[PDB]
């Protein structure tokens, strides 16, 4: 006995893996992936085997792989004993020999079209699947790689890697089947001290809330980073009330880190607004407060927090329809400045700190003083609603890379949470291309971390997607000016989401 | 063959376990631990023996204990058949006839003072040590715990729990003698090399790793701390700075810890708690004069406030210890036309922590409970921008006032278990003036680095295994946050490390 696995490169919807008898596309790291799993072995005096059906034997040139032996699965080709390098079989099922005879080889891969995976997938014979999945979707197949049955289940799933804005992950599939003494002391002083015990503050989340529970141990795609992030809130918030009428499960104290250099931290589990973040963003950036302008590109997320009944509310019932007051955008550009309304001309009133940030991150990168803050507290009561996204700071890598953490201290994880991943990644690719470096990481640390109760149906139903791998967002054009950006500039490469997932906002 | 394991409950430096037959503490709790890891097994239908010697026989009244067999060694007991739970050897040689014969038992404890625990190290009769840790030490034994011998590896820290302002952990040594998912991530870390995220935050090595035999056990809350130090000796970029020091440097890093049963104060070093004091009190009456900390023997702002450092960032004008408005103006006098530090500022900007605490007990489920200290309108008049720049707070459904803290720039050495004791006694001060008791500390950090004139320092503060937290109490209710004194904090069970000598880059 010895182990079977399935490589394969598939499409992330449609699982399609040729056309015209060659691949649907050229990634040379996904090939290098390919020889490594392959050549993967402990005994040196042994070799692995690859087997592989006779029309993709001919796609790769009929050429054999160095220190590793092809079996050809076919009913014409003539059983040749020259190569010993190549062997041809007459079924899938006598080629099998290598379990109980021939000790010479380690390791069993299929790697051989749809008609070899497709049998030997119905016939039982596979271990374990090597998947990667490739970002593309709106072209031609003919092949496709068959529907992985339910006796396997997934165990890893890397992060999102790009190649010619290309996205894809690799991931593992295992054949269900059927310290040991540290988890009993943990479990016996749970019992001990109930709530005294930090840990029972913040407990695992159980598998009825764990998005894919399957994967333990390989939870790389930073997807994860948010999804395991509602799963802890469902498991220990606790219900509390707040200035809005509907309550929250909330937690203190969380974050979730995203890549920027090979994908965008673009959730899949449901389909993002990214216009609607986009049209946000460059709106906080002109300094813009008045909240027309966001209604007239039709963007209504800030309809709510801007009406005549909310404003008379918390008290602002002299500001007109839209005015939402010096908030984002404001201390941005005009720190410190006298507001008046929304339509007075704010040009070289206050601190300008974005400017400052630009002219600091190519003056003086490795000042650790990159700090573009929103939190005034002489201007907080005139302000439609407090900053949520409070602090951010920027760092440029030694090879010049631009990361950003953020703080914030208000996190609804139902809307505003995947809307600040975008639009803060967005920020800092804008911010990179400006000052000429890479985009980085993205750290966001956040405060009050909770899930409105009228989100719990829609977001339990996002935890039971498994995750896609990101998409790459590009820009068309170098801008002179960060002001100069606009949606037409921005190309969202290979995002293939979830359906949208309606939920209303507290206001 | 079966397991047998230690159970023992010794201080932390002497080891000490009793006192004129007697124990030399009284912690309900941790007999409660001694009662379930005895009880606990799998077949319904055996049970665990106790091994134990005469006079610890004697210190439980000779009463039995339910669901166990007791197993007592001693030379002059009869061996009475009567009680089957109460059964008397000779030797400890022989009363190990549980093992290999006797199939009723399942597992093996022994838990019998100073002269079993000796004689079952010496012949080499246990797999597994459970130790509590009981930090008191300034009081008399007569029974010690023998030093644990090198063939035994820790594998659990737990954290560090409080009873009658008591601090004691719980420990897990062991006697040393998935499956393709780890290869395939290695594959794609050749393949791609710092495109994969994960080879830009590479696990720490072993020689740089504290500790590393605790390896699914790190529950202990100074790993926080001083796996920080592991994960930028592992990853950090050599980098300038503003001062003549260059550092290695990681950016998004964090930390949480335990207000409840402990208080973070490192046990790997000694920290000068009086010093940190002194400067959060200095904060909060809304104090930027240096002196008046030079006057009280605290010199960690001397660096940035001399003649020469003050002249050289632009700031001459300046008298020799004016730090101008940093932490503690932007804390009562936000926004504030500083003028210098003798000025009376009394009414002028807007007092956060007055509306901090005000509002932390009018409302505390409100989100919005922050004290900044980031004034870009005011970053050219300090003497050195604000480094823990937003802490936030937050209050439980069972009354506990919660911290979070981002701070942009981290020197591990120094400034780091300043900032982990600083604000932890300040979410204390602003607990009790509220009427809340202290919950958790996470500190979020931007640019996490060590200065290179402290690596083998740090390198020597990660060979020494950790203790247990001490505890921080006041001694008295105040009525205003401003009252505290430094004669009102009582420090209970604080037994560090020697303190290791690190020089300030100005
Ligand atoms: N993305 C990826 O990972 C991969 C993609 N591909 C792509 O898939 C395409 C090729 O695959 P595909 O079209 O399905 O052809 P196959 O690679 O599956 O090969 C099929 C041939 O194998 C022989 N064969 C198959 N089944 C049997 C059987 N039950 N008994 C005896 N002989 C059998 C036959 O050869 P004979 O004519 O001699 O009877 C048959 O024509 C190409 O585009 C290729 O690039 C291929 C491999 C991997
Ligand atoms: N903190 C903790 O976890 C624990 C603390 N303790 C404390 O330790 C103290 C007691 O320990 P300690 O003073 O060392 O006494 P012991 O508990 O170790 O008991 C010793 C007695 O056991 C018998 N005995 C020991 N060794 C042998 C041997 N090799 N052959 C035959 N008989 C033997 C002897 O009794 P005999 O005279 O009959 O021959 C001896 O006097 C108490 O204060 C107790 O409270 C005890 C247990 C746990
Ligand atoms: N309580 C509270 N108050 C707040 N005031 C201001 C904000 C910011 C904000 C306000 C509204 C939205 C919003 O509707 N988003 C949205 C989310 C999803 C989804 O991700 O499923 C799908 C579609 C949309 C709308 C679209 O179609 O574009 C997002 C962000 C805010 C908040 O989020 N919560
Ligand atoms: N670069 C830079 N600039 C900064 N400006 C202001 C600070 C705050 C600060 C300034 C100085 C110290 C300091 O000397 N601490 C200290 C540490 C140990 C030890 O833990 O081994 C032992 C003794 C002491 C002194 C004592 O004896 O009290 C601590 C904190 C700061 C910084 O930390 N770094
Ligand atoms: C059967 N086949 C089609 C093909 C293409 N891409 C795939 N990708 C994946 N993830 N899995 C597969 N089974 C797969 N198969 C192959 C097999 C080998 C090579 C190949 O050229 N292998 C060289 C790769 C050289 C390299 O670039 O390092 C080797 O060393 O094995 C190409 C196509
Ligand atoms: C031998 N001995 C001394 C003693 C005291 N503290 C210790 N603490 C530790 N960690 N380990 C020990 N071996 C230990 N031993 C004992 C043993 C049992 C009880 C005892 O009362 N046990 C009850 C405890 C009841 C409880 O409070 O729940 C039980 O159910 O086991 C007291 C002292
Ligand atoms: O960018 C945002 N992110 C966010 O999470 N919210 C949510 C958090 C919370 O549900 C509400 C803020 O109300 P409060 O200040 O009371 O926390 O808005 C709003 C934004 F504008
Ligand atoms: O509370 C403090 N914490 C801290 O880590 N520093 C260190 C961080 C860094 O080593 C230096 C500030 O230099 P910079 O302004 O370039 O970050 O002070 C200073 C404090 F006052």
């Amino acid at each position: 006995e010895k182990n079977v696995s399935i490589v394969v490169a598939a499409s992330v919807l449609s699982s399609g893996i040729g056309i015209n008898g060659q691949l649907p596309w050229s990634i040379s790291e996904d090939l290098k992936f390919f020889s490594k799993i392959t050549n993967n072995k402990c005994d040196s005096n042994k070799k692995n085997a690859l087997i592989m059906g006779r029309k993709t034997w001919d796609s790769i040139g009929r050429r054999p792989l160095k220190n590793r032996i092809i079996v050809v699965i076919s009913s014409s080709l003539p059983q040749d004993e020259a190569d010993p390098n190549v062997v041809v079989f007459r079924n899938l099922e006598d080629s099998i020999e290598n379990l109980m005879n021939d000790d010479s080889i380690e390791n069993i891969f299929v790697c051989g079209g749809e008609s070899i995976y497709r049998d030997a997938l119905k016939d039982n014979f596979v271990d374990r699947i090597y998947l990667t999945r490739v970002a593309l979707e709106d072209i031609e197949f003919d092949t496709y790689f068959p529907e992985i049955p339910e006796t396997f289940l997934p165990v890893y799933m890397s992060q999102t890697f790009c190649t010619k804005n290309i996205s894809y992950d690799f991931m593992i599939f295992e054949k269900q089947e059927k310290l040991k003494s540290i988890d009993d002391t943990v479990d016996l002083l749970g019992e001990i001290f109930g709530i005294r015990k930090m840990g029972n503050r913040h407990k695992f989340p159980k598998e009825e809330i764990y998005n894919t529970p399957s994967i333990r141990f390989g939870r790389e795609h930073y997807e994860f980073q948010y999804l395991d992030l509602l799963s802890r809130v469902l498991e220990n918030g606790a219900y509390r009330e707040n200035r809005t009428g509907i309550s929250t499960y909330s937690i203190f104290g969380q974050m979730m880190r995203f890549d920027m250099r090979e994908s965008f931290p673009l959730l899949t589990t449901k389909k993002v607004a990214i216009r609607s973040i986009f049209e946000e963003l460059i709106w906080f950036i002109k300094g813009d407060t008045n909240g027309n302008h966001l209604i007239e590109k039709k963007v209504y997320i800030w309809s709510g927090n801007g009406s005549k009944e909310y404003l008379e509310r918390i008290g602002l019932g002299h500001r007109e329809e839209n005015d939402l007051g010096p908030i984002y955008g404001f201390q941005w550009r005009h720190y410190n400045g006298e507001y008046k309304t929304m339509h007075d001309d704010y040009t070289g009133v206050g601190v300008d700190q974005l400017a400052k940030l630009i002219e600091t991150l190519k003056n003086n990168p490795k000042d650790r003083r990159h700090i573009l803050t929103a939190w005034n507290p002489s201007a907080l009561s005139q302000m439609a609603l407090p900053p949520c996204h409070v602090l951010s700071q920027y760092y440029v890598t030694n090879d010049n890379c631009l990361s950003c953490n953020l703080y914030q201290r208000s996190c609804d994880l139902g809307l505003g949470s995947p809307f600040n991943i975008a639009s803060y990644a967005i920020l800092t690719m804008m911010l990179a291309q400006v000052c000429g470096y890479e985009p980085g990481e993205l750290a966001i640390f956040i405060g009050d971390a909770h899930i409105y109760e009228n989100h719990l149906t829609q977001l339990k139903e996002q935890l039971s997607r498994t995750p896609r791998p990101f998409p790459q967002l590009k820009f068309k054009r170098k801008v002179e000016n960060i002001e100069d950006f606009k949606w037409e500039d921005i190309e969202l490469i290979g995002y293939y989401p979830y359906p949208t997932i309606k939920m209303d906002m507290a206001v």
